[PDB]
């Protein structure tokens, strides 16, 4: 409800999205560690809560949505109501995060996972205060749309090691990937 975690999968080239779309097919094992990690929220009661910018919601296939047992934030400054599924509209990040810390909100909701699109990522990642990077590590490159914002090192701790995330390489159809945690405190 306070860190801001952040969870992307991301090319070696930094791609993320090609038209409206991921630039890799899917990796299902990778979706896998994806919910997990955005669902597992670690007190009983409480579930994580999930904002993403629209085009994002909308690439969902429909028989998704929302992100089950997480409550899902939609991010639009054109939308005047949610969208069908969705819990909440907000209008910019800012609100989005006052929403959350509201004391009607904050005790039914635990970790806050923001889940994309481009434009997402990089607003919370000028955040002050306490973020989370958990960035998947395609090695290999795909061609990309958009691209992940560049993760400043001197901001950014690489974790050794994170609660219930396993550090090995990974693979699934030919495609290596290994799960990183950066740490961005204060
Ligand atoms: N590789 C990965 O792990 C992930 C990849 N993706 C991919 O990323 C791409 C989507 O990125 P992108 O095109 O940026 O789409 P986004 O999902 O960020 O959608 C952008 C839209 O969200 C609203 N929005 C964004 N920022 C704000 C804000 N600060 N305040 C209010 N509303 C906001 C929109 O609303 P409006 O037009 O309604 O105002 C804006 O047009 C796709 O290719 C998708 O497949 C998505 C998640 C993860
Ligand atoms: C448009 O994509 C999706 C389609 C259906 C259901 C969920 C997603 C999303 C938003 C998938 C993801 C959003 O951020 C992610 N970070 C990692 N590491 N893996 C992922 N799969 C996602």
């Amino acid at each position: 409800v306070r860190p801001l975690n952040c969870i992307v999968a991301v090319s070696q080239n930094m791609g993320i999205g090609k038209n409206g779309d991921l630039p890799w097919p899917p990796l299902r094992n990778e979706f896998k560690y994806f919910q997990r990690m955005t669902t597992t929220s670690s007190v009983e009661g409480k579930q994580n809560l999930v904002i993403m910018g629209r085009k994002t919601w909308f690439s969902i296939p429909e028989k998704n949505r929302p992100l089950k047992d997480r409550i899902n934030i939609v991010l639009s400054r054109e939308l005047k109501e949610p969208p069908r599924g969705a819990h909440f509209l907000a209008k910019s990040l800012d609100d989005a995060l006052r929403l959350i810390e509201q004391p009607e909100l904050a005790s039914k909701v635990d970790m806050v996972w923001i889940v994309g699109g481009s434009s997402v990522y990089q607003e919370a990642m000028n955040q002050p205060g306490h973020l989370r990077l958990f960035v998947t590590r395609i090695m290999q490159e795909f061609e990309s749309d958009t691209f992940f914002p560049e993760i400043d090192l001197g901001k950014y701790k690489l974790l050794p090691e994170y609660p219930g995330v396993l550090s090995e390489v990974q693979e699934e159809k030919g495609i290596k990937y290994k799960f990183e945690v950066y740490e961005k405190k204060d």
